[PDB]
């Protein structure tokens, strides 16, 4: 036993599973706004010998020796991270160790707040993220709401936009120490400048969680939250198209008196929260960041916007309603109530024809659809019009099964069962797949 | 642009860095007890298309669709996890999502305790882990000690063993809700049965953090903490030899009255603490777990023990002292004080001849006091097919380095002086360059798990 | 040494001080709304041999023996407490041990909430109490805000009333576990029914802190918060006219399923927070409660309302503005801004002519004036008109010193200094005193 | 209605209750170590017009006007407080507002610690106070243990003294921010100097809660904790013989660098925790403090010690055991186990013959186990002019009661049985009625501080 044997030879069971998954990805239409397809280059770094180095600490300040190279990698991941977002090193620092997006947010909170200090984020069903704070009537759900004290701010249900006015009123009272600007399911640009005014007034930190939109920001096809925020967090996947990992950016040098984010943020990541860094992820992230500086990436990102517009327009033009009436980014939010349907139903139908989207709250009343993934497969505007055509076939199949049944559980039975419904689906699936398989796919060919 | 281009073509700067690192690993003698070399099979899964699936939730209970296959992978990773540790599914469950070892511990604490509830772990300089709780005189260091209230238990410095007697006395007073049995730098077996008695008495949960020893346990070459613990956490690297990731195991079904670990543990992992699982890691872990069920792995684990013994004996034979006098596991703790040196010096010398070990605090020392010891481990080199004679040879090189360090110390005052002398004094440079080159020539000859080039 | 010697004989220094204080009270016009003059009967109990008994625990469940009598006293204080507020013993319980008003509130919070649980009270400068929660921009001030998490609700600055609408909006978000209805400086009735609707909606406890108005409630000259609240706290002084002490009332027996307030409330008082009860205070309180059941007390309380009305009207009729335009209770809030003055100035002038009132926030812009004390000295409506006349003389002296100076520190100098100001004051003082000394005074004659 | 009418006229029901209580106190033998009988002078201040002034804030810094006189009273109460304990105003400050002893402790903790910070006090059944921290296996009991994190230190059951050695060991681990030296049921002097060494080492505040012994300290018949503590709390009753109220003393001026106790302590009292001060109590306290500076008070305090000795000796002489073998203060702890009885039984018998004492837990016993001991104190009867022979006589009556209890125990099984037999069996009733009547006749003869009638 050398540990040099191939996965296909040593673990055929697992290899078959990887191949089934690759085929599923290759044949399907991926419309989850959070997803993307990672470059082969980045995956080669991810599966490298970098997994075998423990490097607790920071470059030049490691617990253990033998880190010359890993130090260079991490410092390079930092530089590339600052370059990708057009940041001055004298004004901004970055931490590249967080294992994912959620860990990065916790590290910020633990670096800057005391337990039980106050935080505000966009309410979850209004399109925020769990990590921004969330509790039901009966219990604390996010760890953020267990260790800290969170109160949500809300959408204006008329405009579908963030009620900035209510935020200011409500934050004058609750007095949060940290306010979070960033979203999971919102189709428009955030008023970073406004949030900053609110934060300046009540003496709070402004954190921007750009996970969804980091690609768009790096490409400069939308305004940057770095003009206005103290701290920025993000995933390295989603629109940045990297491996799964996380980043924390922070202001440094002179504030007025220095900024004091740097030491606290790094200390909270390590030693307070994490163990050994995942150097193979750090390296893949760095590869993804280099890719994001390119003109190619700017084209990709522009195309992301165009394809989301195109998908929006194609849906309007078939009489669907869109929350906020459209989009200024990479996703669209479809209100299936004025079309006599709901996310739960739609999602399950689409799933069965190899189209993957989310139900989303308004049995909830909406659907979220995103462009970044298919765009990465070189989809253009006509291709997305065609996608909508397939979606609409599926909605109309759904609508038909709803008038022919009562409850959600009923609705799902009727689909796997009634042949006239089964065939209409099998036919549609097969067309979707044939259409999808024809487009290219980032990554390795076989796994 | 397809995103199908190779790393050597698209990012030569990064590719050159990978290659420098691979050459470093190939040419060096890796004695850090936490390290291992991961199989090529596992790394292929890690760098797979599984990176591209969001699967928040659990199998059959996902936020989103399109998870048929990922569900099968995760369930398979679970089964293989239970099988690797010889656990009945009716009695034990497992969560395979934690991103690493440290997150796995936090999830347990948040699942089972209220903020500010009480925890005890082995004091850090006595050989515990940060995640078990740690604060200096002046500040809270571990997030475990910020969100929860931690008090350490200690080694008996006379025996170098864990003072179980003092633990019971001290836990009767402090009244912890969770006691943690597991170590980072301890050369002996833990009395899980005893800890359990203490936990039963004061009404605390017993958590076993087997990160260092999980390989040994899976191979059944040492006793299992699953006989005595309620909850078991571990990394998937170290002696399990997987990709970097984490596991939480927990009792389920009937206690006496049911166990209530399952729902709380899974809930704390997700939705409370984590986002999307890292399915590529989950898959690599599963590959590593399959490998750990094999006879080959049992041979490997036995050999790990024998090589640590052999290294121990070779050090005794040259008049070094070992904390607790030896080892019953994969590591040895070497006391360099009686020999007129310290970990800080030794470590830096060894580093400069491509041997990597840790300085380590010796029992009864207030750290600040520069550490009097060195920790050395067998799992990594054993994975490169080292046998007992190879480790005897490793000790020869170590001893050469110690003796060099000894000479530079007689010619120097302070630690800062000592480090510059190694770079500056040319007679010292050469003696080091000579030794380095012999270490490398010796090391490069042994095989290396992974890919050849990166 | 017997310990039977008189205070005048054994401690002349102290006795002189008591006599100076009694003369000050006898000669002055006491307009602080929180104050009253306690009955001689109640003071005799307060200075009794009951100080010499340790009775930790509750009747029949004492740590120590020899408590037959003290048990009877405490049980009697309970019965009289329930009778005074017209409460059914099967529906309400009471705890009579809290050492004062502030301790009673803490005991409720600690009995019913976890540390860091959420509370809302009327903001302090809007006329709430410290114990309801209070923090500045920079620090936690109330212990309530240290051990628990408090967010204030506010007045509508247009109506001078409590913004019930904003409360509901704001409590839907903050999700408090306890909401507190009660005031220190508010001239109107509280919508207990409305607060209850809000509490029912967000699943919170309603606590009513009737400290200011407990006399009025007992007398049934205003609506009772007992119709709507789960828990009621109060001082035993202020309008109840007792010795300094506190009470906690709580619902008991069947809710729908039993109420669980009783055991938690009593346990928090003792053993959790307090030591030995103050049996002499408990006994004085009981004497005061018996007095409050009488027709005499109902007359007194009606007269309190009439005299506050009369004082209001007399102020309107001299062109002062009143927050909320008047009063439905025992106090009035005078806005000295539309009269070109401020509380800080006015208070100090009045003080120097033996009239005691408070500055109150709108250098703040108001003054609070209360009726209960002077009413207890048998003052009637004409007497209060006459009081206002003296007040107005003082305001007009103030106004004159303001146009003749710059800052507050200046203003205070000018008064003790300039003879033409000094004499005008000495003259006024002497008239005030001569007028006041003529009225009777509850208590002992000499101390 | 003037509110000038007498209590006997306006509330005969209440007046009759006061008179029953006064007769009870006059006729009984009060041996509860916490009790005393307050001077008439102090009670006159307590029931004064000072009840009618709101004076939130501090002298010269009041929310409201009209406080010229109350300011003079409070400042005077401060001066007399410092004088009574022989303290330099440049070195010590005092707060005179706390409503009682328990509030004074809470104010100190809230002034100096963060929520969830760590505190150690003498374990409750080892003779500590609730306010020093206390939790059962299953719940937090003291508010001190809810808002803060408390761990007890313990008696050495072999000596009956405080295990200072174990305190140091245990505090090195738990790392408290505040350690509390003071007791409710302890018969000996506390090693303030030792506690201070322990506090200096681990960087904790030393608080002394002298509630039980403040009279003795003021009289200088025992060593002062002010030589060693940073902060001192006390009640104003117990051995100081005042009205029920509380004090907090604190170091001020230069430490080495200034002390920062003053502003925090005063702020926590008000505005953080309390409302309006109880000026009538403040004035009574001041009266009591003046009385405590006198020679008369020193004689009283000396006599307290002698009478406790005398009671101790009289018990030894009749073959009882005393925890720690005797006393150096105002109380004695009697172990009734070797005599074949327990506190629970003894207490109830003594109660029925108008002698009031406490059952009290004996060292090394898990309470639940019905307490094996009795606590007896001298301050109250000494205030009724009892001398040594009078206390010898008290012990005679106690012993008669013990012997009665012994007979009812041989005729009964359980505690519940034992209590009903005392009411029910007529031969037992009479033996008790006889003894009661002799105790009363003996007690009524001694004078009583206070008013005659109420």
């Amino acid at each position: 036993w050398t540990g040099q044997e191939s996965l296909s030879d040593s673990d055929p069971e697992m290899w078959e599973l990887l191949q089934r998954e690759k085929d599923r990805q290759c044949r399907g239409l991926e419309l989850i706004a959070s997803e993307n397809f990672c470059s082969r280059a980045a995956l080669e770094a991810l599966g490298s010998c970098l997994n075998n180095k423990y490097s607790e600490g920071y470059p030049g300040k490691r617990y253990y020796g033998g880190a010359e190279v890993v130090d260079e990698i991490e410092l390079l991941c930092q530089r590339r991270a600052l370059e990708a977002f057009d940041l001055d090193p004298a004004q901004w620092g970055v931490n590249v160790q967080p294992y994912s997006g959620s860990p990065a947010n916790l590290a910020v909170y633990t670096a800057l707040l005391q337990p039980h200090d106050r935080i505000m984020g966009l309410d979850l069903p209004d399109g925020g993220h769990l990590t921004h704070g969330y509790m039901s009537d009966v219990k604390r759900i996010s760890a953020t709401s267990i260790f800290f004290e969170s109160m949500p701010y809300k959408l204006n249900p008329k405009t579908g936009l963030i009620d900035y006015n209510q935020l200011a009123l409500t934050a004058r009272l609750f007095r949060p120490r940290l306010i979070i600007a960033g979203t999971s399911a919102y189709a428009r640009l955030i008023d970073y400048a406004r949030m900053r005014e609110v934060c300046d007034e009540v003496k709070a930190h402004l954190l921007a969680d750009m996970a969804h939109i980091s690609g768009l920001v790096a490409a400069k096809v939308i305004p940057s939250p770095f003009k206005h925020a103290d701290i920025v967090t993000t995933t390295t996947h989603k629109t940045l198209r990297g491996a799964r990992s996380g980043l924390i950016f922070y202001r440094k040098g002179v504030k007025a008196i220095p900024y004091t984010f740097e030491d606290r943020i790094n200390f909270a990541v390590f030693p307070s929260l994490q163990g050994g860094p995942h150097n193979h992820a750090i390296a893949a992230v760095a590869v993804a960041l280099k890719q994001a500086c390119t003109p190619m990436f700017r084209e990709y990102s522009l195309q992301v916007l165009k394809n989301a517009r195109a998908m929006a327009d194609a849906l309007l033009e078939r009489g669907y309603s869109l929350v906020s009436g459209g989009t200024d980014n990479h996703l669209v939010l479809v209100d299936l109530r004025p079309k006599g349907l709901d996310g739960a139903r739609a999602e399950r139908v689409l799933e069965l024809v190899s189209i993957t989207a989310n139900k989303n709250t308004c049995t909830p009343g909406g659907l979220r659809l995103g462009a970044p993934a298919l765009t990465s497969r070189q989809f253009r505007e006509d291709d997305f019009r065609r996608v909508v055509d397939f979606i609409d076939e599926g909605v109309n199949i759904g609508l038909e099964v709803k008038s022919k049944t009562a409850k959600l559980q009923d609705f799902k039975s009727f689909l796997l069962k009634d042949s006239e419904t089964s065939q209409r689906l099998a036919n549609l699936r097969q067309r979707v797949e044939q259409f999808a398989r024809a487009f290219p796919m980032p990554g390795f060919d076989e796994h």
